[PDB]
């Protein structure tokens, strides 16, 4: 039961999409905003770039599609559709993924603007809820930031681009210097930088380079204590820390002047150097800063997700064909 595609040489790249998708307006892939005719609903259409013209892209293509098909949560971007103009696995070299189009990202909401505590509470609460879900399926975002967080006019939020990362202002210090083995709280640190910027209106750690980034982070969290350093195996990481000039951790109360007391408590719990001791998503959800929204019975986790392919070393065409299977087997929500 195929459909009828049309061609749009607009962008500097050719778009070949189904009839229902009209008024393509451009906005690892090029994305267009478009108007779905079948639903009168505005969507986001993504054309994957050279999905199968390199082994890394091939695997990433398969990875992104599996994740989108499996993830069903109100705070995690969902897949409306996936298609290709190709009529056979031999013709397949293009992949399109369609999503809901939201009104704005977080990069603009705080665009030189301070929010209200309730606004912040609600935004951060949804990130944590969507994060708990993703983390439960054993997926980590890795590059969470204002731009991949999509919000609509009613402040309802969805997480974008998770699990692909397998733009320095939101990365955990341990994932930046490559020291102490990282865990899921790497996303918790990003949330910290985002929640802070949401309350203050300014970028928490607005670095100008890798080295200068660690500077700012350490200016606030203070240099790693003996407890942390003793757990750091990397010699190169140890040489760097031991070479820095000692610095005390600041009191977040005298940093986040005026913010709701509990906000500062949650913050302090999120912006910790010790990944071992950083609060988790599920744990941050139970925090009192969220008593108005917290609901232990409406904070779902993900059904088991088979990721074994991650340990696969296949050929481009093997990845290509597996994707083709995911494409044709797709059924809309
Ligand atoms: C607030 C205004 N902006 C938007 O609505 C908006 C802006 N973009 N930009 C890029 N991609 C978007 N969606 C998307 C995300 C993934 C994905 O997340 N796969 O990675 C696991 C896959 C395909 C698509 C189409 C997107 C949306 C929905």
């Amino acid at each position: 039961e195929r459909p009828t595609f049309y061609r749009q040489e607009l962008n500097k790249t050719i778009w070949e999409v189904p009839e229902r998708y009209q008024n393509l307006s451009p906005v690892y892939g090029s994305v267009c905003a478009a108007f779905d005719t079948k639903t009168g609903l505005r969507v986001a259409v993504k054309k994957l770039s050279r999905p199968f013209q390199s082994i890394i892209h091939a695997k990433r293509t398969y990875r992104e599609l599996r994740l989108l098909k499996h993830m069903k949560h109100e705070n995690v971007i969902g897949l409306l559709d996936v298609f290709t103009p190709a009529r056979s696995l031999e013709e397949f070299n293009d992949v399109y993924l369609v999503t809901h189009l939201m009104g704005a990202d977080l990069n603009n909401i705080v665009k030189c603007q301070k929010l209200t505590d309730d606004h912040v509470q609600f935004l951060i609460y949804q990130i944590l809820r969507g994060l708990k879900y993703i983390h439960s399926a054993d997926i980590i975002h890795r590059d969470l930031k204002p731009s991949n967080l999509a919000v609509n006019e009613d402040c309802e939020l969805k997480i974008l681009d998770f699990g692909l990362a397998r733009t320095r202002w939101y990365r955990a210090p341990e994932i930046m210097l490559n020291w102490m083995h990282y865990n899921q709280t790497v996303d918790i640190w990003s949330v910290g930088c985002i929640m802070a910027e949401l309350l203050t209106g300014r970028t928490l750690f607005p670095g100008t380079d890798h080295i200068d980034q660690l500077k700012l982070i350490l200016r606030l969290v203070g240099t790693p204590g003996a407890e942390l350093l003793k757990k750091i195996s990397s010699e190169s990481a140890r040489n760097y820390i031991q070479s820095l000039t000692q610095m005390p951790k600041m009191n977040f109360a005298n940093v986040f002047i005026g913010a709701n007391p509990l906000a500062v408590d949650l913050l302090e719990k999120m912006l910790v150097l010790d990944s071992d001791k950083r609060i988790t998503a599920a744990q941050a959800l139970a925090h009192a800063y969220f008593a108005q929204y917290h609901d232990p019975d409406d904070e779902p986790v993900a059904d088991p997700y088979d990721q074994s392919f991650e340990s696969r070393d296949l050929l481009i065409d093997e990845w290509k064909s597996l994707t083709y299977d995911e494409v044709i087997s797709f059924v809309p929500p």
